[PDB]
């Protein structure tokens, strides 16, 4: 088939350890609700504390893995997706390999000899979660691994390449190597803003990669964080989307299209100097089960139609379908086959 390995993702493969907790649990580990952070030494016993709970759920996660997973599911073409990351030689790493084969992703996972597979605590309070990412083996990815002929073949075969902003903490040099290849080969390189701490702490790494980005995705909060960091005196998402697209580009082959989600409010898309708003699928609060992986599934649905050379209206329509499905189910899960027509 023509779509063989047409979409590649590179990131942090993390097994999510999710559980419903109370206010005291977050106060114990000093974690703010509805915010993502990287794990510190004080947060490490929390993983064993969550593992001991009766309501603990284990699901193969990681922002880029989730988006590639949802794109392959929406697309339904066998062998169309590829993924690159680092895992440990342990039970969680074998679960990561098992899940990727079931999902239909050609995941070339580099197995580190000493580090365990990365985990991510998803502490849930009401309808807001705190993510504490312990990258462990995921943080061991080197440009040396990407340059291996087995891994670099996936970069060359791909036409569309996606990397969540989270991977900028692990290897900005590996990101830059595939980004420079995509500019030189007129391919579609794309990224996510991922979290406010990526825009604030990793501002230099993100700024260096952005000129190579053809489709930048994000939510309203991380777009406002991005605007405040660059001194733009504006909170309006519509003005911020045009200002991001307006930034310099390493290659003028493609324009930069900025897609910003606003939860239940319309999707804002800056494209060729014009702002296009798209209302989302109306959903009652009783059916809204969990907003976990809503942003990652939105990117996945968008990528499924972008791969088939479809217009931006159909990319956003599939992005809303995929996110709508995921929010009505626990975590980033979906039915056997998609019903997008
Ligand atoms: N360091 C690290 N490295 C790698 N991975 C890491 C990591 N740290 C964490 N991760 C991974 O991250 C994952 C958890 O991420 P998670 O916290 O779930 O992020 P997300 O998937 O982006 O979900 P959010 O709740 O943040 O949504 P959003 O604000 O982006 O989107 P919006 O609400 O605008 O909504 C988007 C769309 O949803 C739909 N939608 C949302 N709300 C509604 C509504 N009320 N009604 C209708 N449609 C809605 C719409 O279509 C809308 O456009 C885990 O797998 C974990 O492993
Ligand atoms: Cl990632
Ligand atoms: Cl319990």
């Amino acid at each position: 088939s023509g779509y063989e390995g047409i979409l590649l993702g590179m990131g942090n493969p993390l097994l999510d350890i999710s559980a419903v907790v109370d206010e005291g649990f977050l106060a114990k580990y000093d974690v703010k609700p509805g915010n993502a952070i990287l794990a510190e030494d004080k947060h490490l016993p929390m993983y064993d504390e969550l593992a001991s709970k009766s309501n603990v759920e284990y699901i193969a996660g990681g922002a880029t893995q989730n988006s590639i997973r949802v794109a392959q599911w929406m697309l339904q073409i066998p062998g169309a997706s590829s993924y690159i990351g680092c895992i440990g030689k342990d039970k969680f790493g074998e679960e990561m390999k098992k899940n990727a084969q079931a999902a239909g992703i050609n995941a070339h996972y580099h197995e580190d000899e000493n580090a365990p597979t990365g985990t991510c605590a998803v502490c849930v309070v009401g309808g807001e979660r705190s993510l504490i990412a312990n990258l462990s083996a995921a943080n061991c990815y080197k440009s040396e691994h990407l340059k291996k002929p087995e891994n670099w073949a996936l970069v060359e075969k791909a036409k569309y390449i996606y990397i969540a902003g989270f991977f900028l903490t692990v290897s900005p040099d590996s990101i830059q190597l595939v980004a420079e290849h995509a500019a030189a080969t007129n391919k579609v390189f794309m990224m996510n803003l991922s979290a406010p701490f990526i825009c604030e702490v990793f501002r230099d790494a993100q700024e260096k990669a952005l000129p190579y980005v053809d489709y930048i995705f994000g939510n309203e909060t991380e777009a406002r964080t991005f605007a405040k960091v660059r001194g733009w005196e504006t909170e309006n998402v519509e003005e911020i989307a045009l200002k991001i697209s307006q930034l310099p580009k390493a290659s003028g082959t493609h324009k930069k299209i900025t897609v910003i989600t606003q939860g239940c409010d319309p999707v804002v898309v800056a494209d060729d100097g014009k702002v296009k708003t798209f209302p989302v699928i109306l959903l009652p609060k009783e059916k809204l089960v969990d907003t976990n992986g809503a942003g990652d599934a939105f990117v996945g649905g968008f990528l499924s139609q972008l791969v088939q050379e479809k217009n931006i209206d159909e990319c956003v329509r599939a992005a809303c379908y995929a996110a709508n499905v995921v929010i009505q189910r626990s975590g980033c899960t979906y039915p056997e086959k998609p019903d997008f027509n």
